């Protein structure tokens, strides 16, 4: 599934993203783009052999089990697949473990180098909170 820029924001309030361990709702938004354009079906390897995957691009050589990934673990105790669903509640409770691992929402590369610094809030404004 392809969220709407709006669609996906309300999503995620629903799902506890507002604010969480301080993130404004714009950041989780943000990231989202650029990480998988919000299509929940996103999927890519990287370099090391593990693969991101979902609508926030979750690895497995940490998060989830693909069964591909050699001396992986799989923290989120779910299968990578889980976080492809047109429902974002597995990648949501994931990412809640990712961003309070330590280095905040800089866990995202992609969040650190295109979101970070920048003005978020226009990821959510205009949307009916
Ligand atoms: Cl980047
Ligand atoms: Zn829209
Ligand atoms: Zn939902
Ligand atoms: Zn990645």
């Amino acid at each position: 599934k392809v969220f709407g820029r709006c669609e996906l924001a309300a999503a995620m309030k629903r799902h506890g993203l507002d604010n969480y361990r301080g993130y404004s709702l714009g950041n989780w938004v943000c990231a989202a783009k650029f990480e998988s354009n919000f299509n929940t079906q996103a999927t890519n390897r990287n370099t090391d052999g593990s693969t991101d995957y979902g609508i926030l691009q979750i690895n497995s050589r940490w998060w989830c089990n693909d069964g591909r990934t050699p001396g992986s673990r799989n923290l989120c105790n779910i299968p990578c697949s889980a976080l492809l669903s047109s429902d974002i509640t597995a990648s949501v409770n994931c990412a809640k473990k990712i961003v309070s691992d330590g280095n905040g929402m800089n866990a995202w590369v992609a969040w650190r180098n295109r979101c970070k610094g920048t003005d978020v809030q226009a990821w959510i404004r205009g949307c009916r909170l």
